[PDB]
């Protein structure tokens, strides 16, 4: 009889991440827990064959049960409508489910003792909190094709003021423009978010914008983090000798490479896209580091991996060649859903599971069986031999022999 | 004698980089280099006088002279409003300069062999081309103060259609909303200035965008850089062993962060100022990298000190205390400046003079002799003594001394 886990709802992906999927749930997930599995298939062709309905589904469905398992998919760009003969270019099912959802993602480094990091300083973690909604990610682009003028224009329902900037008057051939925006409500739900996980962590805030550029759509996110303190967090700070401080992006990053980590990065959209992958590859690698989206009810979770499908690697596993991609980021996508799901059905038993695969995961590595990725961070990738590392398959085996090792000297433990 | 330097436009600047940039021109150019010098400052004081007249007179001498070299300038938030009681919040002067210039601002590290890395692998040098025209920074942002409709429209110069986008429809509350653009001809400069500078360093080139996202803007300068390639520069590239690749900006900053260097970095105007920022830190010192401005005109540029006024000092040298401002940076946007102004010359003098004071730079700190912030580099702050580095004013009578040494030897090198 197997843990009852109970409802969860999964997005299977594409490419090399799709592979790594089905690996992870026949060996490491299904043998051990019995799911209510809300199934939705994200990948490229399920959503080219429903127009991308699938995907507004597996949101909705989140919306539901609370908590969100996804796999890595392709966002199509031109060469991958050609590639799959798409009926359009989809819009990213992660901007589609973000949108909906909204909410901050938090992305952080999984730690093993034993691989060495890029960055010689961060001796603590870095936890980035990426503004999960609008900017880049929900934005109006379009080729000018000629010239003429681009005009943003303001109308309020309940105003007079149909303000009219003009944005630029092209006089020699055409370009490209865009239109972006932010909601104050969305703002606030990031700061509060920021705030409060600074505090459950006991580690500074920095908050990072370009408002000395972009005075109005920035200084609104500055403003609202500064109001938010000085209001409902400052004293709370003040008894953890911690502390809030607002940077601009570009000192931000010198900062956060010179400093010895211990902080909470509060960033915009895109900036907690770029710095997510920064962070993660200065520590060791892409593979390891979890991503969550928290909502701002306070009870929905979307459990992810920061990186993407790995399509270099999908590539060498389409020639029939050897691959060794890291699961792990795949593999904490499952154990951080199962563990918010076992948290909100008061389910110690799913939680044991969970935290007990996590640590699975880190003893395998830190015994010295890791993916070629990670062997690389030890040896540096020209002293790296076949030796040294496992491949995809190998990796799962170890980690399922593990697993089930774990497991059994668990339930051995209990006493009469 | 004296080397018969030329036209060159001069931009002063604020605060500590005002001071050393006047000590520099004192003890390092002027007893060497006779100039016809067009100074224009565009210290906070003089643009608030001249009602930023001043930072737009600056840029217009720079396209009649075709070199100009820039001091580190203010850039106003309200605390400088209220410090310099401003009648306005003026815009950047960089993003007013290399808005009327335009081209491709290259950044690159000023490696000294005794200091330390913050990145373990870069062993060969990263050139980050920013592109400086558009985008953010010459963008139109706004408070959207309520509930109300957002849109972007382009209107063709004939008036015969009209496009008009939904940005947002803000039904609950307020945000923010933003229009910014760029232009084809622009872009296509980019893309030359990048490919050239690849082929001029014989080291592959990377372009980041986030394409996938921006599938019309991003998507646009992705089309133009491979059109362009294919068309003009692949055979060259082929023929010293060297390529050309997109990657997304989040894939790129990992790759970079695990490579060992020796690439050119197509950066759009925000990612080439957020990510030449980190790589100057990871290189060593954020003040350790040069900054010119190539235009598109291929005769014309800007160098200056891409880094902060240095206030903290400059508070201490108001109070008449000790001071270990780094001034390097300062000395390479002359160096680099008066070497292009040597090439357009065809000055052989002025040329020996650049490239001089430039080794004497470095081989002074490689000597051991440095500023406070270089000897924290190597010793950590904490265990930094006074005797480990040298004052603001020692530094530089210790360059004057070797820049000395150094022309007098190249002097009596001269052959009968
Ligand atoms: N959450 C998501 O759904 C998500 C996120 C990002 C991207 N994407 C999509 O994924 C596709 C490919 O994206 P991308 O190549 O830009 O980014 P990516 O999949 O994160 O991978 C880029 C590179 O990072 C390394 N890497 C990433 N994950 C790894 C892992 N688990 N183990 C080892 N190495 C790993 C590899 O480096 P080396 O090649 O040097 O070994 C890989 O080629 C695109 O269609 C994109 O839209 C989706
Ligand atoms: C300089 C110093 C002195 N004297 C001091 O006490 C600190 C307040 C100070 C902090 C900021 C700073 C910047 N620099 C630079 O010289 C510089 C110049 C150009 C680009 C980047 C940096 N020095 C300092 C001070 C410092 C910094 C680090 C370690 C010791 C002193
Ligand atoms: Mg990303
Ligand atoms: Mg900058």
């Amino acid at each position: 009889k197997k843990i009852s886990g109970g409802s969860v709802v999964e997005m299977q992906g594409d490419e090399m991440t799709r592979i790594i999927w089905e690996l992870i749930k026949e060996k490491l997930i299904f043998p051990y827990v019995e799911l209510d599995l809300h199934s939705y298939d994200l990948g490229i062709e399920n959503r080219d064959a429903t127009n991308d309905q699938v995907t507004k589904d597996a949101a909705e469905a989140i919306k539901k049960h609370n908590v969100g398992v996804k796999c890595a998919t392709i966002t199509p760009d031109e060469k991958r409508v050609e590639e799959f003969k798409l009926k359009q270019m989809w819009k990213s099912p992660n901007g589609t489910i973000r949108n909906i959802l909204g909410g901050t993602v938090f992305r952080e480094a999984i730690i093993c003792k034993n691989i060495p990091r890029l960055v010689s300083g961060w001796v603590k973690p870095i936890i980035i909190g990426r503004h999960a909604y609008g900017d880049q990610y929900r934005a109006t682009d379009f080729v000018v094709p000629g010239p003429g003028k681009v005009e943003i224009t303001y109308t309020p329902s309940d105003g007079t003021q149909k303000v009219t900037y003009l944005v630029h008057n092209f006089e020699e051939g055409g370009g490209v423009a865009m239109g972006m925006y932010n909601q104050d409500k969305s703002i606030e739900d990031f700061a509060h978010s920021s705030f409060q996980m600074a505090l459950s962590k006991g580690w500074p805030l920095y908050l990072s914008t370009k408002n000395t550029i972009l005075k109005k759509y920035d200084g609104r996110f500055k403003d609202i983090f500064q109001e938010i303190y000085d209001k409902q967090y400052k004293s709370q700070f003040e008894a953890q000798k911690i502390w809030y401080e607002h940077r601009l992006i570009d000192d931000m990053v010198a900062q956060a490479m010179k400093s010895e980590g211990g902080f909470i990065w509060a960033c915009k959209n895109y900036d907690g896209d770029v710095q997510s992958d920064s962070v993660a590859q200065g520590y060791g690698s892409l593979g390891m580091m979890t991503s969550v989206l928290v909502c701002p009810d306070g009870k929905t979770v979307e459990a992810e991996a920061a990186h993407g499908t790995v399509t270099r690697h999908y590539r060498m596993y389409q020639k029939g060649q050897e691959t060794s991609t890291n699961p792990i980021a795949s593999i904490f996508a499952w154990t951080r859903g199962l563990a918010h799901r076992a948290k909100l059905d008061n389910n110690k038993e799913l939680a044991f599971f969970a935290n007990a695969l996590e640590e699975v995961s880190i003893e395998t590595i830190e015994a010295g069986f890791m993916t070629k990725d990670l062997a690389a961070c030890i040896k540096g990738l020209p002293n790296v031999q076949r030796s040294d590392y496992l491949n995809t398959f190998e990796f799962m085996d170890k980690l399922g022999e593990n697993l089930k090792i774990k497991l059994a000297q668990a339930k051995l433990s209990l006493e009469h």
